[PDB]
């Protein structure tokens, strides 16, 4: 199998870590994660340019949002293998332009 971890970070309260994993080359990317920081809202955090991009993250009270959702598109593993990308957040979805709020990087799950 297959693992990778991205660690992310806004400025300060805006951070997380979304895991990645895969049973094959061209097996199912589960994707799921943990952010905090965030607001009570939808937050488009996915991998810009690879094909991981869906709908939108939900936050709680507290900020912490929870991710969990399949989707095997990227393929994390292979020749397609999305393994050393980067990864960013929108300010919103449907915005248009908005700087990235953070960033991180897709690797092996050291």
């Amino acid at each position: 199998a297959t693992k990778a971890v991205a660690v992310l970070k806004g400025d300060g309260p805006v951070q997380g870590i979304i895991n990645f994993e895969q049973k094959e080359s061209n097996g199912p990317v589960k994707v799921w994660g943990s952010i905090k920081g965030l607001t009570e809202g939808l937050h488009g955090f996915w991998v810009h340019g690879a094909g991981g991009d869906l709908g939108n993250v939900t936050a709680d009270k507290d900020g912490v949002a929870d991710v969990s959702i399949e989707d095997s598109v990227i393929s994390l593993s292979g020749d397609h293998s999305i393994i050393g990308r980067t990864l960013v957040v929108h300010e919103k979805a449907g915005a248009g332009a908005g700087s990235r709020l953070a960033s991180g990087v897709i690797g092996i799950a050291q």
